[PDB]
């Protein structure tokens, strides 16, 4: 599957380091993760909980935490903020 992240999303991934407009969901999932470890948005505690409630990221997912572990949870949020295209 190939999708194409709307203006905010995009914006989040490309300020990581992702070059395209285009890319598969195993993509955005890598930036978004890269995205997750630079910002530091998460607890040494808990390695499993994203804590993004004061970051764009929860304001996209709509969320204040999500544990890496919810992957269908995880889709549900990715998908609200892409289109898929051909
Ligand atoms: C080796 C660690 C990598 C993972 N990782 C950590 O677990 C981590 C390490 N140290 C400290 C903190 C963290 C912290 F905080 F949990 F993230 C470091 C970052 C990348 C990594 O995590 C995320 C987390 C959230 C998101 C996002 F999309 F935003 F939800 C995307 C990627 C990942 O590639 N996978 C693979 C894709 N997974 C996944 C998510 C949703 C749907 C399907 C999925 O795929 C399953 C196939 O493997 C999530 C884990």
């Amino acid at each position: 599957t190939l999708v194409r992240p709307k203006p905010l999303l995009l914006k989040l991934l490309k300020s990581v380091g992702a070059q395209k407009d285009t890319y598969t969901m195993k993509e955005v999932l890598y930036y978004l993760g890269q995205y997750i470890m630079t910002k530091r948005l998460y607890d040494e505690k808990q390695q499993h909980i994203v804590h993004c409630s004061n970051d764009l990221l929860g304001d996209l997912f709509g969320v204040p935490s999500f544990s890496v572990k919810e992957h269908r949870k995880i889709y549900t949020m990715i998908y609200r903020n892409l289109v898929v295209v051909n």
